[PDB]
Parts: C-alpha cells; structure tokens; sequence
C-alpha cells in the first residue's frame, strides 16, 4: 500500500518547514517518510520494496503508549529531514541515510518507562543494559528489523560503508538519552566559543549529530502553541502512567510523574525550556545557522508558558470535556 502512495501537492511546500505538524495526516505517515527519504538522498538511494517493508515493520514494533509511539518516530524523523534539507552539503550521503533511519527507529519498542524506573525496579532490560538502558534496546531492535528477510535497505553498501552506517545509527540513538545531552551541549558550547569546533574532526562531528538528535527528539517545543500544548498532554499522560505504577508499589513518584501535581506542569515546562530546550536550540543555531527557526519557535512557546504561569493564558481546545 505504501509503494502505491502519492503525496498531496499542498504538502510539497509545507513539509519543508520546521514548524510542520504531521498530526493531521496519520494515514499518510509511512508515505511522508518515503517522500522525505527521496528528497534527502534521491529516488535511487534505497530499493522501494525493501524500504516499504522496513517502514511497515518499524511501525509495528512501536507500542500503543501515550507518547513514545509511531507518531513520535515520524515527528522526530520529519524534524531531522528539515535539518538535513537546510544543511544538505554539510552531511555525507551515508549520514543522511543513517540519520533519517535512526530517527524513525530511535524509540523502537518503548514500554513507556524511564531508564531510572527500569534500573530501580530491576527490569530484565536494566540487567542487560547498565547505562542508556532503553536507547541500547532501541538500537538492538533496529538491527533485528534490518536482519529480517527483505528488510536490509543497506545491502547494496560496501562493508566499510555498512559498518559505518550502523555506527552512525548506534551513536545517534544512544545520543537520544537525555542524561547524555547536558555534557554534550556543554562540550559543543566550549568548542564553539573558543573557535576550536571543526566539522572535519570525527569526534566533533559525532557531538553535532548528537545535538541534532536531541533537537529532533524535543521538537514538539518548536511547533505552533496549540500543537505544542497537545503534545505536552501526551508527554505527561506517559509520565503520569509511570508515576501510577510507582504508587501501586508504595513508592511516591517525583512531581513530574504525579498526576495529583498537575498545577506544577507550567512551572515544570518553564524549567525544562530554560534548562534544556532553549540551550539545545541556541547551541544548534550557533553551529548550524539555518536551524534558527527552531530556536525562534522554542522562544515563542517559552513566552506562552510564561503567560500560563502569569494567568494570561490557560489542555485541549474544545467547548466540551
Ligand atoms: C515522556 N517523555 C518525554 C521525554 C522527553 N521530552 C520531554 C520531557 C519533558 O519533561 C518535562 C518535565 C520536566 C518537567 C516537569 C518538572 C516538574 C513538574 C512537571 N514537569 N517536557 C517536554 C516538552 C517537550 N518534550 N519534553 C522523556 N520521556
Ligand atoms: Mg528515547
Ligand atoms: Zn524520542
């Protein structure tokens, strides 16, 4: 069915924008990924049959959790697409191929639990992966799908190329562990301000790709306010379900995972934008100046959350609950 799809003409110009919301086009999501791949590395970068099998099996391996689901994978892949389009010659053909695939696969088989939850409650995944637990699992799941019959989209590559893509993918998925972001951004800020940042330097390149992954992972803060607000509802529905699990086990969750502490969400979002999102997009803009619309949109949403705290603004936009 995916092989048969044709993209509506109105979306041609829309899909190119950073603030584009995929939300209203659920039936078109696999096709939108195909179109993005074709615009990023050409119609003859992957065999259509293999790509469509890959996409559909990835979709199947995303659980029906409130936030880390199929919609999130495609949202993240679209932000990466827009980043790559606006800085096309900075990245190699191999990087473009790997990063779009890494974004689509970055939360594969997510169970709706944080790494701290899995580590604290001795889940088998935490026994197997000591650090970046879920992220190591997401990469493993990606490899398994590639290893399926008719799914190896990277078969036509040389081994120095295949091992190279699988490493670009591995590093990119691990980088989505938010615990790793803080040190990565601090490092890049230092390299930029001292003028030592060199994109020809592989260590430096891996760090920039890392920041790109964080920037894509949190891109809901870069959408129009009604979209940002609606995604925040999904993010907290997932945090609150994990908090509910801790409460059944007699443990008090931190306020961000406590549904009885909803009033702390606007202050919680202000803190997150100030300590996480704003520095992320600020650093990204400095390194890749065409990414400035993400920083601009993030600042607008920071102002909206400031208005919510001040009582100047109010979930879902509906006359009835
Ligand atoms: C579900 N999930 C999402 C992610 C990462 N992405 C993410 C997390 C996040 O955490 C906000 C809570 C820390 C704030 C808080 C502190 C105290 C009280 C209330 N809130 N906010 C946002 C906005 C856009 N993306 N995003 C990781 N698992
Ligand atoms: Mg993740
Ligand atoms: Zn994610």
């Amino acid at each position: 069915g995916l092989m048969q799809f044709t993209l509506p003409v109105r979306l041609c110009k829309e899909i190119e924008l950073f603030h584009f919301d995929i939300g209203p086009f659920e039936n078109m999501w696999p096709g939108i990924f195909v179109y993005m791949v074709h615009r990023s590395c050409g119609t003859s970068c992957f065999e259509l049959e293999k790509l469509c099998r890959f996409i559909m099996s990835v979709k199947k391996n995303y659980r029906r959790v409130p936030y880390h689901n199929w919609k999130h994978a495609v949202t993240v892949a679209h932000c990466m697409y827009a980043i790559l389009q606006n800085n096309h010659t900075l990245f190699t053909d191999l990087e473009r191929k790997g990063l779009l695939i890494a974004c689509l696969c970055h939360d594969l088989d997510h169970r709706g639990f944080s790494n701290s939850y899995l580590q604290k409650f001795d889940h088998p995944l935490a026994a197997l992966y000591s650090t970046s637990t879920m992220e190591q699992h997401h990469f493993s799941q990606t490899v398994s799908i590639l290893q399926l019959e008719g799914h190896n989209i990277f078969s036509t590559l040389s081994s120095s190329e295949y091992e190279q893509v699988l490493e670009i993918i591995r590093k990119a998925i691990i980088a989505t562990d938010l615990a790793l972001y803080f040190g990565n951004r601090k490092q890049l800020e230092e390299m930029y301000q001292t003028g030592s940042l060199n994109l020809n330097n592989q260590s430096h390149r891996d760090r920039v790709i890392g920041l790109m992954m964080t920037a894509c992972d949190l891109c809901s803060v870069t959408k129009l306010w009604p979209v940002t607000k609606l995604t925040a509802n999904d993010i907290y529905a997932e945090f609150w379900a994990e908090g509910d699990e801790m409460k059944k086990l007699g443990i008090q969750p931190i306020p961000m995972m406590d549904r009885d502490k909803k009033d702390e969400v606007p202050q919680g979002q202000l803190g997150f934008y100030n300590a996480v999102a704003i520095p992320c997009y600020t650093t990204l803009t400095q390194i890749l100046p065409p990414t400035e619309p993400l920083l601009k949109a993030c600042r607008d949403n920071l102002s909206q959350w400031e208005k919510v705290i001040r009582g100047e603004e109010t979930w879902i936009s509906s006359p009835s609950v």
